[PDB]
């Protein structure tokens, strides 16, 4: 089992968003976070975002509704990946850059904690959703072998990129090492 990693929203109230990840290896590479649909911060951070004139809360009301009378098996194995831009940014705790908050049909509140640090360079489910909404591809665990990025995400292991002075170390390893790092500055927690 991995780890549990908290990102602080960037807003005027003290809110956060804890994430359960089996590869807190690849936190360096998050460009964006998603809630399920039923997670409960959905309408709180949408209206946050329409009051900054950064999101329609209407409209997120209306993902929200429809993706609840849709089923497990449809929402994230029949039906492309479908989401809404939540009008806040949270702080990656690694690196400390903003990133975008959204929420996504493929994401299942039952899951972890029902949100997710998105990592499409390295999540193939990430992937597909950062391709449609043009999200970032981020590389931090670089594989040995050649690998085309543009063309899928690479899920296994390898050596750490672009993540600081965790850089140059084997993928499994940096798991532990991330962790404690985290933990140790109360941004992170071992399960």
């Amino acid at each position: 089992e991995g780890a549990l990693i908290r990102f602080y929203v960037e807003i005027e109230e003290l809110i956060y968003i804890d994430v359960f990840t089996t590869r807190p290896d690849t936190v360096f590479g998050a460009t964006f976070v998603v809630l399920a649909p039923e997670h409960p911060l959905v309408p709180v951070l949408a209206c946050i975002g329409e009051r900054l004139g950064n999101a329609c809360y209407s409209d997120v009301e209306n993902f929200v509704e429809k993706m609840k009378k849709m089923s497990t098996r449809e929402r994230t194995m029949e039906e492309d990946k479908e989401g809404v831009f939540l009008g806040v940014y949270a702080t990656n705790p690694a690196n400390g850059e903003k990133i975008p908050v959204w929420s996504a049909n493929y994401v299942l509140y039952e899951y972890g904690t029902g949100a997710i640090m998105c990592v499409p360079a390295h999540d193939q489910r990430d992937w597909e959703f950062a391709k449609k909404y043009d999200l970032p591809i981020k590389v931090v665990v670089k594989p040995e072998g050649a690998w085309d990025f543009e063309k899928g995400a690479y899920e296994g292991k390898g050596t750490l990129v672009n993540s600081d002075g965790f850089d140059g170390l084997d993928s499994e390893t940096a798991k532990r090492k991330i962790t404690e790092w985290l933990q140790d500055r109360g941004l992170g927690e071992k399960k």
